[PDB]
DNA sequence: TCTAGGGTCCTAGGACCC
DNA sequence: GGGTCCTAGGACCC
């Protein structure tokens, strides 16, 4: 009943692709992110950049203060998508039990594989190899009896390495495991738990499930379970995108409806183009808009609607602008579509 | 330094049903 | 009053 789960995760993904395609970027600090002037943030950075403290989700201003000679790149998403498609094709050779989580990551359930004598360690190392062949990119991997441990493990020995967690090692691994390493536990949750002296899975083990459930709910049950090493989430393989969105943050806050409208006129064709790729008839379940104000409060207004329609998006936007702006400047305008049910 | 843009899942009240 | 829809918002991941 104990499974064999692999998590595969490409190293410095976007940056890695950019270094392969331009070796002159190999030993200098580079990052993919928007410019400071455009209120950008770092999508990611190579190891030379990370040495300076540059991290994903860091505002570009801070990144440059930390690393003045940082070479900043706009991003080339078709290339990254090519790499992704390729590595998913590689995954398909060993199993059909594959759950992509993003361009550069995936779960594989190799519990019932005949490859590599059923050795998950060898399957994984062999998948890291041939990804380096064929693509000239490096991957890292985690091997564990369940999903979340495989995910934690893939991070343990990067870059270009893997880490294995056997059932026997699980209790010792968990006792020290800080709750923040658990996928789904972010800064807010971790801070809230750490307030009440809970730092590790060891602490949650000695904790009451009913207080945990009354306080956090479904999430609390999940925390308890993962703290016991319990994670029965199966690898899916049949997951479908549920929504499509296009938003933009402007270099300067806007204060006039005409500006918002102009933005939307530019946003719509991009949304139509991306929706058309999977939905040529543009039929949808809902559509709506998003505004984020200078106080960083964000509002969305969405409604049932049968087909992507620009005029309705503009009217909805105008109602939102007039009713919710409250004299504030607007830093972001967005359009959104909820895909049909099936 | 000054805070993206791509998304998923969960919560919560009211509508609606039964 | 529970189940499920609707809409709005937040936490989290990549
Ligand atoms: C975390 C993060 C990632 N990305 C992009 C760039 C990453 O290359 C790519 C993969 O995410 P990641 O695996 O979390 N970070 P990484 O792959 O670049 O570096 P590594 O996995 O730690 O080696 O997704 C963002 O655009 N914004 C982000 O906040
Ligand atoms: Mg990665
Ligand atoms: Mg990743």
């Amino acid at each position: 009943g104990s499974r064999k789960i692999i998590h595969v995760d490409m190293d410095c993904f976007f940056a890695a692709v950019e270094m392969r395609d331009n070796p002159a970027l190999r030993d200098i600090p580079i990052a993919i992110g928007g410019s400071r002037e455009r209120r950008g943030v770092i999508s990611t950075a190579n190891y030379p950049a990370r040495k300076f403290g540059v991290r994903s989700a860091m505002p570009t201003g801070m990144a440059l203060a930390l690393c003045p000679h940082l070479t900043l790149l706009p991003g080339r998403f078709d290339a990254y998508k090519e790499a992704s498609n390729h590595i998913r094709e590689i995954f398909s050779r060993y199993t059909s039990r594959i759950e992509p989580l993003s361009l550069d990551e995936a779960y594989l359930d190799v519990t019932d594989s005949v490859h590599c004598h059923g050795s998950a360690t060898l399957i994984a190392q062999e998948i890291r190899q041939t990804i380096f062949n064929e693509l000239q990119l490096t991957a890292s991997a985690g091997v564990a009896p369940v999903k979340f441990l495989a995910k934690i493990a893939s991070d343990m020995n990067k870059p270009n390495g893997q880490f294995v967690i056997t059932p026997a090692e699980v209790p010792a691994f968990l006792q020290t495991l800080p709750l923040a390493k658990i996928p789904g536990v972010g800064k807010v949750s971790a801070a809230k738990l750490e307030a009440m002296g809970l730092r590790t899975c060891g602490d949650v083990q000695a904790c009451d499930l009913v207080m945990l459930l009354k306080r956090f709910g479904k999430f609390g049950r999940i925390l308890w379970e993962r703290s016991q090493g319990i994670d029965e989430r199966d690898v899916n393989s049949e997951r479908l995108r549920k929504s499509v969105g296009v938003e933009r943050t402007m270099a300067e806050d806007i204060h006039h409806w005409s500006e918002c409208e102009a933005i939307i006129e530019r946003l719509y064709p991009e949304l139509e183009r991306r929706l058309a790729k999977v939905k040529p008839d543009l039929l949808i379940a809902r559509q709506g808009v998003k505004l984020k104000f200078d106080d960083f409060q964000q509002t969305t207004q969405e409604h049932v609607w049968p087909r992507l329609n620009k005029a309705d998006l503009i009217a909805t936007a105008r109602k939102t602008w007039d009713e919710r702006r409250g004299g504030r400047g607007v830093r972001l305008v967005g359009l959104h579509v909820t895909l049909l049910d099936p």
